Parts: structure tokens; sequence; C-alpha cells
């Protein structure tokens, strides 16, 4: 469950934790455009598979990946998943450098966090003629 509305702007910090929030609801944001019910509950366990990850990366980017695996059974397979996920990205011009796929399915906060932190980037700052 995430809100969203204009109301009072105010400083305040956004420790680790706290960011695993924001970013969850800037993905759902992309879900639920899209039509898509379920939504993103723990923003660690929501990009351990890479496929509900993925389902957000190609609506944002408005692109297909087909170097996802789709259906994660074993251990690895559900590495090519976020992997397929970060080359895809670095192609768009996203630093992925210093990330793990490995760190990313075990649920390292450190490392989800730093992956939609420079995900969203990408986006950000996007104006054409």
């Amino acid at each position: 469950g995430s809100s969203g509305s204009s109301g009072k702007r105010k400083p305040v910090i956004h420790g680790l934790e706290d960011q695993k929030r924001i970013y969850t609801d800037w993905a759902n944001h992309y879900l639920a455009k899209s039509g898509h019910k379920r939504l993103i509950r723990d923003l660690q366990q929501d990009v351990t598979d890479g496929v509900l990850l993925a389902q957000i990366i190609q609506v944002v980017a408005n692109e297909k990946i087909e170097d996802i695996n789709g259906c994660p059974k074993n251990r690895s397979q559900m590495i090519e998943n976020i992997d397929a996920c970060l080359n895809f990205l670095a192609a768009k011009g996203i630093n992925i450098q210093g990330l793990s796929a490995e760190e990313i399915r075990n649920g390292n906060l450190k490392a989800i966090l730093g992956l939609f932190f420079s995900l969203s980037r990408y986006k950000q700052q996007q104006q054409q003629p």
C-alpha cells in the first residue's frame, strides 16, 4: 500500500530503509499504469527473480527484453533475469558498474536501492522537442 497526493513539502531525510519505499512507489506507478493489479510489497523481494523487476523496466523504458528467463526455477536461473536487466540498462546509458545480480537476488538493500537509484535517472531529464 502506497500513498500519492499533493500536500506539503518539507525537508526530510530518507535513510536506506526509507528509500526502499520511495522507489517502490516510483516503480509501482509504471506497473499500475499498465494495468498491473499486483504491486511491489518488498522492494528487496520484488527484484529477486528479475521478473517483476523487468515488468517495470520494459515499461518506463518502453522496450522488450528477450534476454529474460521469464520462469525462474533454479537459484542461478533467477540470476540471468536480473543480469539481463542490468546489461539492458547499461546500453541505455545507465551506470550499472558496482552492482551485483547475486546481491540483488539475495535482497541486499544496498544493492536493490542502487539499481532503482540509477534506473530512475535514465527517465529523469528526458525532454524531447
